[PDB]
Protein backbone atom coordinates (compact mmCIF):
# COMPACT_ATOMS: atom_id res chain seq x y z
CA UNK A 1 0.00 0.00 0.00
CA UNK A 2 1.80 3.17 -1.24
CA UNK A 3 0.80 6.80 0.06
CA UNK A 4 -1.43 7.06 -3.31
CA UNK A 5 -3.60 4.15 -1.97
CA UNK A 6 -3.74 5.48 1.36
CA UNK A 7 -5.14 8.26 0.47
CA UNK A 8 -7.48 6.97 -1.44
CA UNK A 9 -8.82 5.08 1.22
CA UNK A 10 -9.22 7.37 3.81
CA UNK A 11 -11.17 10.10 0.99
CA UNK A 12 -13.46 7.29 0.20
CA UNK A 13 -13.95 5.95 3.80
CA UNK A 14 -15.42 9.88 3.85
CA UNK A 15 -17.85 8.63 1.56
CA UNK A 16 -18.50 5.48 3.09
CA UNK A 17 -18.94 6.34 6.66
CA UNK A 18 -21.83 8.58 6.15
CA UNK A 19 -23.48 5.65 4.38
CA UNK A 20 -22.57 2.91 6.46
CA UNK A 21 -25.36 1.27 7.79
CA UNK A 22 -27.16 0.42 4.15
CA UNK A 23 -24.03 0.16 2.65
CA UNK A 24 -23.32 -3.10 5.28
CA UNK A 25 -26.96 -4.18 4.83
CA UNK A 26 -27.08 -3.97 1.25
CA UNK A 27 -23.73 -6.02 1.42
CA UNK A 28 -25.83 -8.98 2.87
CA UNK A 29 -27.92 -8.96 0.50
CA UNK A 30 -26.15 -8.89 -2.14
CA UNK A 31 -23.77 -11.68 -0.68
CA UNK A 32 -26.65 -14.04 0.07
CA UNK A 33 -28.49 -13.66 -3.43
CA UNK A 34 -24.46 -14.43 -4.97
CA UNK A 35 -23.53 -17.22 -2.42
CA UNK A 36 -26.55 -18.76 -1.09
CA UNK A 37 -25.03 -21.45 0.37
CA UNK A 38 -22.98 -19.05 2.93
CA UNK A 39 -26.27 -17.55 4.58
CA UNK A 40 -26.41 -20.77 7.07
CA UNK A 41 -23.37 -19.38 8.23
CA UNK A 42 -24.95 -16.02 9.61
CA UNK A 43 -26.70 -16.70 13.11
CA UNK A 44 -27.18 -13.71 14.54
CA UNK A 45 -29.13 -10.46 13.60
CA UNK A 46 -28.01 -9.33 10.25
CA UNK A 47 -28.62 -5.82 11.93
CA UNK A 48 -25.91 -6.10 14.73
CA UNK A 49 -23.25 -8.56 12.14
CA UNK A 50 -23.60 -5.33 9.51
CA UNK A 51 -22.48 -2.69 12.76
CA UNK A 52 -19.68 -5.08 13.31
CA UNK A 53 -18.56 -5.10 9.94
CA UNK A 54 -18.60 -1.83 9.28
CA UNK A 55 -17.09 -1.28 12.58
CA UNK A 56 -13.65 -3.23 11.49
CA UNK A 57 -13.86 -1.37 8.11
CA UNK A 58 -13.25 1.85 10.04
CA UNK A 59 -10.99 0.64 12.17
CA UNK A 60 -8.69 -0.57 8.82
CA UNK A 61 -8.92 3.26 7.77
CA UNK A 62 -8.12 4.42 10.97
CA UNK A 63 -5.01 2.68 10.80
CA UNK A 64 -4.26 2.57 7.46
CA UNK A 65 -0.98 4.16 8.11
CA UNK A 66 -0.01 1.00 10.20
CA UNK A 67 -1.56 -2.06 9.72
CA UNK A 68 1.26 -3.91 10.98
CA UNK A 69 -0.22 -2.31 14.18
CA UNK A 70 -3.70 -4.49 12.95
CA UNK A 71 -2.20 -7.67 12.29
CA UNK A 72 -2.60 -9.24 16.16
CA UNK A 73 -6.27 -8.13 16.10
CA UNK A 74 -6.89 -9.73 12.67
CA UNK A 75 -5.31 -12.42 13.73
CA UNK A 76 -7.80 -13.06 16.38
CA UNK A 77 -10.89 -11.83 14.04
CA UNK A 78 -9.37 -15.11 11.72
CA UNK A 79 -9.13 -17.14 14.47
CA UNK A 80 -12.57 -16.83 15.58
CA UNK A 81 -14.40 -17.02 11.52
CA UNK A 82 -12.72 -20.25 11.73
CA UNK A 83 -15.15 -20.83 14.45
CA UNK A 84 -17.73 -19.71 12.51
CA UNK A 85 -17.13 -22.62 9.56
CA UNK A 86 -15.36 -19.73 7.32
CA UNK A 87 -12.98 -20.93 5.07
CA UNK A 88 -10.00 -19.63 3.01
CA UNK A 89 -12.39 -20.19 -0.41
CA UNK A 90 -14.87 -17.64 1.44
CA UNK A 91 -12.62 -14.58 1.51
CA UNK A 92 -12.27 -13.35 -2.49
CA UNK A 93 -16.61 -14.03 -2.26
CA UNK A 94 -17.09 -11.53 0.48
CA UNK A 95 -14.63 -9.40 -0.84
CA UNK A 96 -15.66 -8.91 -4.30
CA UNK A 97 -19.61 -8.93 -3.04
CA UNK A 98 -18.38 -5.87 -0.49
CA UNK A 99 -16.37 -3.71 -3.06
CA UNK A 100 -19.36 -4.63 -5.32
CA UNK A 101 -22.24 -3.26 -2.89
CA UNK A 102 -19.76 -0.05 -1.61
CA UNK A 103 -19.81 0.51 -6.08
CA UNK A 104 -23.91 0.10 -6.37
CA UNK A 105 -24.38 2.22 -3.17
CA UNK A 106 -22.02 4.99 -3.93
CA UNK A 107 -22.33 5.04 -8.09
CA UNK A 108 -20.33 7.91 -9.24
CA UNK A 109 -19.25 8.60 -5.46
CA UNK A 110 -16.66 5.62 -5.77
CA UNK A 111 -13.96 5.63 -8.19
CA UNK A 112 -12.11 2.95 -10.06
CA UNK A 113 -9.09 4.05 -8.47
CA UNK A 114 -10.95 3.84 -4.67
CA UNK A 115 -11.99 0.60 -5.50
CA UNK A 116 -8.70 -0.57 -6.56
CA UNK A 117 -7.27 0.47 -2.76
CA UNK A 118 -9.62 -0.78 -1.30
CA UNK A 119 -9.47 -4.14 -3.35
CA UNK A 120 -5.51 -4.13 -2.21
CA UNK A 121 -6.53 -2.94 1.88
CA UNK A 122 -9.32 -6.24 1.65
CA UNK A 123 -6.95 -8.76 -0.19
CA UNK A 124 -4.28 -7.62 2.95
CA UNK A 125 -7.04 -7.75 6.27
CA UNK A 126 -7.72 -11.42 4.69
CA UNK A 127 -4.08 -12.77 4.30
CA UNK A 128 -3.52 -11.80 7.79
CA UNK A 129 -6.99 -13.42 8.95
CA UNK A 130 -6.25 -16.63 6.93
CA UNK A 131 -2.48 -16.65 8.08
CA UNK B 1 -58.96 -2.00 9.51
CA UNK B 2 -60.40 0.28 12.30
CA UNK B 3 -59.53 3.99 13.24
CA UNK B 4 -57.04 3.13 16.46
CA UNK B 5 -54.94 1.06 13.43
CA UNK B 6 -55.48 3.79 10.88
CA UNK B 7 -53.70 5.92 13.36
CA UNK B 8 -50.83 3.19 14.17
CA UNK B 9 -49.70 2.91 10.96
CA UNK B 10 -49.63 6.60 10.69
CA UNK B 11 -47.77 6.85 14.08
CA UNK B 12 -45.58 3.69 13.21
CA UNK B 13 -44.38 5.39 9.79
CA UNK B 14 -42.69 7.90 11.69
CA UNK B 15 -40.46 6.03 12.85
CA UNK B 16 -39.98 3.70 10.01
CA UNK B 17 -39.46 6.43 7.74
CA UNK B 18 -36.46 7.85 8.85
CA UNK B 19 -34.90 4.01 8.56
CA UNK B 20 -36.89 2.69 5.80
CA UNK B 21 -33.99 2.42 3.64
CA UNK B 22 -32.08 0.15 6.25
CA UNK B 23 -35.38 -1.45 6.68
CA UNK B 24 -35.59 -2.48 3.16
CA UNK B 25 -32.37 -3.42 3.00
CA UNK B 26 -32.35 -5.92 5.73
CA UNK B 27 -35.60 -7.46 4.87
CA UNK B 28 -33.50 -8.71 1.64
CA UNK B 29 -30.85 -9.63 3.65
CA UNK B 30 -32.98 -11.80 5.78
CA UNK B 31 -35.55 -12.79 2.85
CA UNK B 32 -33.13 -14.21 1.14
CA UNK B 33 -31.53 -16.22 3.61
CA UNK B 34 -34.68 -17.60 5.01
CA UNK B 35 -35.93 -18.67 1.30
CA UNK B 36 -32.52 -18.78 -1.11
CA UNK B 37 -34.67 -19.91 -3.45
CA UNK B 38 -36.55 -16.30 -4.29
CA UNK B 39 -33.55 -14.63 -4.80
CA UNK B 40 -33.32 -15.56 -8.45
CA UNK B 41 -36.31 -13.73 -9.46
CA UNK B 42 -34.95 -10.52 -8.22
CA UNK B 43 -33.01 -9.13 -11.21
CA UNK B 44 -32.48 -5.45 -10.63
CA UNK B 45 -30.26 -3.47 -8.33
CA UNK B 46 -31.24 -4.59 -4.44
CA UNK B 47 -30.78 -1.00 -3.48
CA UNK B 48 -32.80 0.34 -5.94
CA UNK B 49 -35.56 -2.36 -5.72
CA UNK B 50 -35.66 -1.79 -1.74
CA UNK B 51 -36.54 1.99 -2.54
CA UNK B 52 -39.15 0.79 -4.47
CA UNK B 53 -40.95 -1.56 -2.14
CA UNK B 54 -40.58 1.66 0.84
CA UNK B 55 -42.27 3.97 -1.36
CA UNK B 56 -45.19 1.41 -1.97
CA UNK B 57 -45.24 0.95 1.91
CA UNK B 58 -45.07 5.22 2.08
CA UNK B 59 -48.06 5.27 -0.35
CA UNK B 60 -50.29 2.56 1.74
CA UNK B 61 -49.47 4.78 4.84
CA UNK B 62 -50.47 7.90 2.32
CA UNK B 63 -53.93 6.35 1.64
CA UNK B 64 -54.75 4.36 4.78
CA UNK B 65 -57.66 6.09 5.70
CA UNK B 66 -59.17 4.77 2.19
CA UNK B 67 -57.51 1.64 1.42
CA UNK B 68 -59.94 0.74 -0.67
CA UNK B 69 -58.64 3.96 -2.82
CA UNK B 70 -55.72 1.92 -3.50
CA UNK B 71 -57.32 -1.10 -4.64
CA UNK B 72 -55.96 -0.39 -8.82
CA UNK B 73 -53.17 0.40 -8.06
CA UNK B 74 -52.31 -2.79 -6.32
CA UNK B 75 -54.31 -4.62 -8.78
CA UNK B 76 -51.80 -3.53 -11.05
CA UNK B 77 -49.12 -4.02 -8.80
CA UNK B 78 -50.23 -7.69 -8.13
CA UNK B 79 -50.61 -8.30 -11.80
CA UNK B 80 -47.16 -7.05 -12.47
CA UNK B 81 -45.62 -9.61 -10.13
CA UNK B 82 -47.72 -12.58 -12.04
CA UNK B 83 -44.81 -11.63 -14.38
CA UNK B 84 -41.99 -11.90 -12.24
CA UNK B 85 -42.83 -15.57 -10.99
CA UNK B 86 -44.04 -14.51 -7.89
CA UNK B 87 -47.25 -17.00 -6.62
CA UNK B 88 -49.37 -16.94 -3.84
CA UNK B 89 -47.92 -18.87 -1.32
CA UNK B 90 -44.60 -15.98 -1.48
CA UNK B 91 -46.99 -13.59 0.08
CA UNK B 92 -46.97 -14.60 3.58
CA UNK B 93 -43.26 -15.29 3.44
CA UNK B 94 -43.16 -11.70 2.32
CA UNK B 95 -44.95 -10.52 4.89
CA UNK B 96 -43.73 -12.42 7.92
CA UNK B 97 -39.89 -11.23 6.61
CA UNK B 98 -40.84 -8.03 6.32
CA UNK B 99 -42.52 -7.28 9.66
CA UNK B 100 -39.72 -9.33 11.49
CA UNK B 101 -37.47 -7.18 9.60
CA UNK B 102 -39.08 -3.95 10.88
CA UNK B 103 -39.04 -5.05 14.30
CA UNK B 104 -35.50 -6.16 14.61
CA UNK B 105 -34.55 -3.02 13.08
CA UNK B 106 -36.19 -0.71 15.34
CA UNK B 107 -36.77 -3.30 18.75
CA UNK B 108 -38.81 -1.34 20.80
CA UNK B 109 -39.61 1.02 19.39
CA UNK B 110 -41.71 -0.60 16.65
CA UNK B 111 -45.01 -1.57 19.11
CA UNK B 112 -46.71 -4.52 19.79
CA UNK B 113 -49.69 -2.88 18.74
CA UNK B 114 -48.03 -1.19 16.00
CA UNK B 115 -46.92 -4.42 14.58
CA UNK B 116 -50.38 -6.05 14.77
CA UNK B 117 -51.62 -3.04 12.59
CA UNK B 118 -48.88 -3.81 10.20
CA UNK B 119 -49.92 -6.95 9.58
CA UNK B 120 -53.29 -6.78 8.94
CA UNK B 121 -51.94 -4.01 6.51
CA UNK B 122 -49.65 -6.01 4.77
CA UNK B 123 -52.65 -8.89 4.60
CA UNK B 124 -54.89 -6.70 2.54
CA UNK B 125 -52.36 -5.65 0.57
CA UNK B 126 -51.65 -9.38 0.06
CA UNK B 127 -55.26 -9.64 -0.83
CA UNK B 128 -55.66 -7.36 -3.52
CA UNK B 129 -52.45 -8.05 -5.26
CA UNK B 130 -53.44 -11.86 -5.14
CA UNK B 131 -57.17 -11.81 -5.63
C1 LIG C 1 -12.00 -8.38 5.81
C2 LIG C 1 -12.80 -9.44 5.96
C3 LIG C 1 -13.77 -9.58 7.16
C4 LIG C 1 -14.00 -8.79 8.21
C5 LIG C 1 -13.35 -7.42 8.56
C6 LIG C 1 -15.01 -9.43 9.04
C7 LIG C 1 -15.54 -8.97 10.22
C8 LIG C 1 -16.33 -9.69 11.10
C9 LIG C 1 -16.68 -9.26 12.42
C10 LIG C 1 -16.23 -7.94 13.07
C11 LIG C 1 -17.46 -10.19 12.97
C12 LIG C 1 -18.05 -10.11 14.39
C13 LIG C 1 -17.69 -11.35 15.21
C14 LIG C 1 -16.26 -11.29 15.67
O1 LIG C 1 -15.72 -10.17 15.85
O2 LIG C 1 -15.63 -12.38 15.84
C15 LIG C 1 -17.61 -11.25 12.00
C16 LIG C 1 -18.35 -12.40 12.17
C17 LIG C 1 -18.66 -13.27 11.17
N1 LIG C 1 -18.17 -13.28 9.88
FE1 LIG C 1 -16.81 -11.92 9.13
N2 LIG C 1 -15.36 -10.61 8.43
C18 LIG C 1 -14.61 -10.74 7.28
C19 LIG C 1 -14.64 -11.79 6.38
C20 LIG C 1 -15.59 -12.79 6.43
C21 LIG C 1 -15.79 -13.83 5.45
C22 LIG C 1 -15.00 -14.10 4.15
C23 LIG C 1 -16.83 -14.56 5.83
C24 LIG C 1 -17.36 -15.77 5.05
C25 LIG C 1 -18.65 -16.13 5.04
C26 LIG C 1 -17.32 -14.02 7.08
C27 LIG C 1 -18.37 -14.54 7.80
C28 LIG C 1 -18.68 -14.29 9.11
C29 LIG C 1 -19.58 -15.07 9.93
C30 LIG C 1 -20.40 -16.31 9.51
C31 LIG C 1 -19.57 -14.39 11.30
C32 LIG C 1 -20.35 -14.75 12.57
C33 LIG C 1 -21.83 -14.46 12.35
C34 LIG C 1 -22.59 -14.85 13.59
O3 LIG C 1 -22.41 -14.19 14.65
O4 LIG C 1 -23.40 -15.80 13.51
N3 LIG C 1 -16.55 -12.91 7.43
N4 LIG C 1 -16.92 -10.92 10.85
C1 LIG D 1 -46.48 -7.73 -0.37
C2 LIG D 1 -46.45 -6.49 -0.84
C3 LIG D 1 -45.45 -6.15 -1.94
C4 LIG D 1 -45.16 -4.92 -2.35
C5 LIG D 1 -45.75 -3.61 -1.77
C6 LIG D 1 -44.18 -5.02 -3.41
C7 LIG D 1 -43.62 -3.96 -4.09
C8 LIG D 1 -42.90 -4.07 -5.26
C9 LIG D 1 -42.57 -2.99 -6.15
C10 LIG D 1 -42.99 -1.52 -5.98
C11 LIG D 1 -41.85 -3.49 -7.16
C12 LIG D 1 -41.28 -2.68 -8.34
C13 LIG D 1 -41.78 -3.16 -9.70
C14 LIG D 1 -43.26 -2.90 -9.82
O1 LIG D 1 -43.74 -1.86 -9.29
O2 LIG D 1 -43.96 -3.72 -10.46
C15 LIG D 1 -41.68 -4.91 -6.93
C16 LIG D 1 -41.00 -5.79 -7.74
C17 LIG D 1 -40.73 -7.11 -7.44
N1 LIG D 1 -41.21 -7.84 -6.36
FE1 LIG D 1 -42.56 -7.07 -4.98
N2 LIG D 1 -43.91 -6.35 -3.61
C18 LIG D 1 -44.68 -7.09 -2.74
C19 LIG D 1 -44.69 -8.46 -2.68
C20 LIG D 1 -43.76 -9.29 -3.29
C21 LIG D 1 -43.65 -10.71 -3.07
C22 LIG D 1 -44.55 -11.52 -2.13
C23 LIG D 1 -42.63 -11.17 -3.80
C24 LIG D 1 -42.16 -12.63 -3.87
C25 LIG D 1 -40.85 -12.89 -4.00
C26 LIG D 1 -42.07 -10.06 -4.53
C27 LIG D 1 -41.03 -10.12 -5.42
C28 LIG D 1 -40.74 -9.14 -6.36
C29 LIG D 1 -39.87 -9.31 -7.50
C30 LIG D 1 -39.12 -10.58 -7.92
C31 LIG D 1 -39.87 -7.97 -8.21
C32 LIG D 1 -39.11 -7.61 -9.50
C33 LIG D 1 -37.65 -7.35 -9.18
C34 LIG D 1 -36.99 -7.02 -10.49
O3 LIG D 1 -37.11 -5.85 -10.95
O4 LIG D 1 -36.36 -7.94 -11.09
N3 LIG D 1 -42.79 -8.92 -4.20
N4 LIG D 1 -42.34 -5.23 -5.76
Amino acid sequence: IDQKEKELIKESWKRIEPNKNEIGLLFYANLFKEEPTVSVLFQNPISSQSRKLMQVLGILVQGIDNLEGLIPTLQDLGRRHKQYGVVDSHYPLVGDCLLKSIQEYLGQGFTEEAKAAWTKVYGIAAQVMTA
